[PDB]
């Protein structure tokens, strides 16, 4: 079918954790998310709880009209959290200095024991695990050894390009990432960094499944309000996607 | 006349320090507050650079179409900053630990002298100064002893009230500071914390002049968008001061 997207609320959190109020609720946010056509809400509990709280996905997962894609650091505290929770959805992102890759994806490759237990204790709640790696031949490869029916393709160094010609490559690189993933069974999804105006060469990428797509979808909220910047980068992905 | 609505914007910029992108611009939602009835813009440039930049308040300066309140902590270099920048208004908030009160406010009764230099510095490039101060007699009465045009009370604590018979004390203290400033030919302000639910039984305080909103406002501009959060926020307080 067509392209998906997931709409992560963090940096709705962000503004909150700013003043210390109840406001703006993630929680309204997401829901307003799903009403203007999010296939997906996502949210990330950081073990620094920098935005996120666990209130957040305790409620979300009381309200959520589609689905949760809970994004984590690998450790006991959230895989614990994740097997209470139950979501749909989870993704495996590193935090923390030794999980980290220059670039900016999760080392699975370094760490391919560690992410195997993770894969199968969320897998095992039901939950259908992504792994958020850098579009590198090694780390997909090693993403589909250890399990994971999915890879999440880290779409900054493409988005923080400074000239056209960069941007070109790290396109092919996103590209033929995901040509690899799709090869190895894998369901391919991308969206860091993307914005209103890059999102379009991502989204037209044949095979690709889902975008996560939080900071400029946020940032754009301001100006229009989230119902119309969710509809309006769906439509664009939908189109571009055709 | 009317009461005022002044709009701060710098937590569109803590939004935008978030992912360290040039969006969300605090210049296009100041714009956008000015075109949806602000009658000011208020900026917070701190030491630490937590949220607003340099660049913020210099490109604020060549595109506003109202006027610019320019918030700051006393020191020599801000001070000369402002005297280049030349805002039409500007207020003197604390950022170190000396010149915090408990409440919160500006110890204006603690360093006479040093706000007394600053606010004729100030003056002498044409700014209209005002004094963040707790909703205390000794603080009001320091403030126009230093020559100060105006006052910005510190409505945290009305806002941060638990119970309602809490609320209401605390209200009272904001209604006595009104009147004590006013008595001694002051312009009075307030608008820190006040949100959508909040705002009207201080935007009702006799004699209020102009409230400074800006948290509040960014968040719900997260639902609604800016122009119709900016809006929103007049239309209470113009209906309450009436």
């Amino acid at each position: 079918t067509r392209i998906l997207l997931g709409v992560n609320i963090d940096h709705v959190a962000t503004l909150r954790q700013a003043r210390g109020t109840r406001y703006p609720d993630p929680v309204k946010a997401a829901l307003d998310a799903e009403e203007a056509g999010a296939d997906g809400i996502t949210v990330h509990l950081r073990e620094d709880r920098r935005h996120i709280q666990e209130r957040d996905v305790r409620v979300l997962k009381e309200v959520l009209q589609t689905r949760m894609n809970f994004e984590m650091g690998v450790t006991e505290e959230m895989l614990a959290f994740a097997e209470e929770i139950r979501p749909a959805h989870s993704c495996l992102v590193p935090e923390r200095r030794e999980e980290l890759t220059t670039e900016g994806g999760l080392d699975v490759a370094g760490q391919e024991q560690r992410i195997r237990d993770a894969v199968r204790r969320l897998a095992a709640v039901g939950s259908e695990v992504s792994l958020f790696i850098d579009p590198d031949p090694r780390q997909i490869e090693a993403s589909a050894r250890v399990g994971a029916p999915a890879i999440e393709l880290h779409t900054g160094r493409y988005a923080d390009a400074e000239d056209p010609e960069e941007q070109a490559r790290e396109l092919q690189r996103v590209r033929e990432g995901v040509a690899l993933g799709r090869s190895l069974g894998l369901i391919v999804n991308a969206g860091h960094g993307l914005h209103y105006h890059n999102v379009e060469p991502v989204a037209a990428i044949d095979g690709i499944n889902e975008l996560n797509i939080g900071h400029a979808i946020v940032a754009h909220a301001l100006f229009v309000g989230f119902r119309q910047a969710v509809a309006e980068m769906k439509a664009l992905m939908l189109a571009a996607a055709t």
